[PDB]
């Protein structure tokens, strides 16, 4: 399949060079597996999610997202035309309320409901979790995040925003998940973005257009953003057949365009998240 003027982030996951703007990947597109989005919630009712989204647990008032962080992530998973896996199905699990925050003892709850839910859930390809979250190291939250991982899904965390190494932030320092840092579409590690030995991969995280809240669509940046490209390239790649939660993380980095990246300090991976998709 081709999807011509897609985002760049999309565009930049099928190529093996900056600078094209054509998403091109296999037309099984994720169906039958299964990515939770553990943020502010889900616009489950855009229609760019195609009926594919649904809230399953929230630990504040309502499951609405009030904030469009979790949407924006969502969409970048699995939305039609933002999307890297478009037909996967999404779970919205909103740890984080509407003002973009969260408790650590809240997004560990969050963690672990979604090691067991994936039990209530109907994902034969696999399951993901993409956790576009963090703050400052807790061995409790990366605790959790192993958890997840151990317990048969492909967790990948956002690194953080703090142009740091990140050895000092959670879930991002948790060594079994998945760390993802974010580039711009110059290849360039993204001004903002963590570093560091923890690294397993970067995506594309400066600039990204997906679904907001109120039916929309916006452009934002973050190590948020970068997650969720590779969370869905997980989920295309289990439905695919090419790996398991288990191992999704190390095939990615394997499969990865390699040694394209600028401003990465030395000691953190080059690596740029691909699909090695040829028509
Ligand atoms: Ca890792």
């Amino acid at each position: 399949a081709a999807q011509t003027n897609a985002p760049w982030g999309l565009a930049r996951i099928s190529s093996t060079s900056p600078g094209t703007s054509t998403y091109y990947y296999d037309e099984s597109a994720g169906q039958g597996s299964c990515v939770y989005v553990i943020d502010t919630g889900i616009e489950a009712s855009h229609p760019e999610f195609e009926g594919r989204a649904q809230m399953v647990k929230t630990y504040y008032y309502s499951s609405r997202d009030g904030n469009g962080h979790g949407t924006h992530c969502a969409g970048t998973v699995g939305s039609r035309t933002y999307g890297v896996a478009k037909k996967t199905q999404l779970f919205g699990v909103k740890v984080l309320d509407d003002n973009g925050s969260g408790q650590y003892s809240t997004i560990i709850a969050g963690m672990d409901f979604v090691a067991s839910d994936k039990n209530n859930r109907n994902c034969p390809k696999g399951v993901v979790a993409s956790l576009s979250l963090g703050g400052g190291y807790s061995s409790s939250v990366n605790s959790a995040a192993a958890r997840l991982q151990s317990s048969g899904v492909m967790v990948a965390v956002a690194a953080g925003n703090n142009n740091a190494d990140a050895r000092n932030y959670s879930p991002a320092s948790e060594p079994s998940v998945c760390t993802v840092g974010a580039s711009d579409r110059y290849d360039r590690r993204s001004s903002f973005s963590n570093y560091g030995s923890v690294l397993d991969i970067f995506g594309p995280g400066t600039d990204i257009l997906s679904t907001w809240i109120g039916g929309s669509t916006r452009s934002i940046s973050g190590t948020s953003m970068a997650t969720p490209h590779v969370a869905g390239l997980a989920a295309y790649l289990m439905t695919l057949g090419k790996t398991t939660a288990a191992s999704a993380c190390r095939y990615i980095a394997d499969t990865a365009n390699k040694g394209d990246l600028s401003n990465i300090p030395f000691g953190t991976v080059n690596l740029l998240a691909y699909n090695n998709y040829q028509a």
